[PDB]
């Protein structure tokens, strides 16, 4: 069930695996959810995104201190937006290494945000160069094209069912594909589909803004991408 920790609230979704949940108010929307994740692996953890703020991702570290009581070996951020990484200064005085696709890092300070200290790069098919993301475990990193952003990335989790779509994915029941300020019109559909296919067997698909999904999410998203095109 969903656990609060302070003003955050943390689900276990696996042995090993915890969503992380933040919020900030937005105008006209209300206070904003914004869910990362949160991996054991052994005698480690790794982080997916960090939280809204400094502040909250601060939390998420002391509620891994409780909880879990391992060293956070890394963190892996799935585009520039406040959202995923408002947090990267927490990160970093924690002395935690930070990764980022090297698009975001380039974007991350016009966006006003800091750059994650290592920058992943991408084969042709999508799929992470495995030397850019030593270490990485368990987590499985795709990049699925330029759609919610022209940097956003997504991430298996290994020996799990859970594929992570981070903003690129909404909700079976989603009314639109929220904010497009960033957004690849063009490509968005095809990329949506293209995490689909790269976790061709996750039947629980996390993401950003909503709560975790069936792989219906993923084509319910693809359909209203087909109509900016
Ligand atoms: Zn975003
Ligand atoms: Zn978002």
């Amino acid at each position: 069930g969903d656990q609060r920790f302070g003003d955050l609230v943390f689900r276990q979704l696996a042995p090993n695996v915890w969503q992380h949940t933040s919020y900030l108010d937005m105008p006209g929307f209300g206070a904003v959810a914004s869910n990362g994740l949160i991996v054991r692996d052994g005698g480690r953890v790794l982080v997916v995104d960090t939280a809204w703020t400094d502040d909250q991702t601060a939390q998420i570290l002391n509620w891994i201190k409780q909880e879990i009581n391992l060293p956070v070996a890394l963190a892996v951020v799935t585009h520039a937006h406040q959202d995923k990484m408002g947090g990267m200064d927490a990160l970093h005085a924690a002395g935690i290494a930070t990764y980022a696709n090297a698009l975001s890092n380039q974007l991350a300070p016009q966006e006003g945000l800091v750059a994650a200290q290592h920058s992943l790069t991408f084969a042709a098919n999508g799929w992470v160069e495995p030397a850019t993301a030593p270490n990485f475990g368990p987590l499985k990193v795709f990049y699925p094209g330029p759609g919610h952003t022209s940097d956003n990335i997504t991430v298996g989790i290994d020996g799990t069912d859970i594929a992570f779509g981070g903003c690129l994915i909404k909700d079976s029941k989603a009314k639109s594909l929220g904010n497009l300020g960033d957004a690849d019109t063009e490509h968005y559909a095809a990329s949506a589909r293209a995490f689909g296919a790269a976790f061709p067997k996750a039947s629980m698909i996390v993401m950003s803004h909503s709560a975790p999904d069936s792989r219906a999410a993923i084509t319910h998203t693809a359909r209203m991408a087909d109509k900016l095109r």
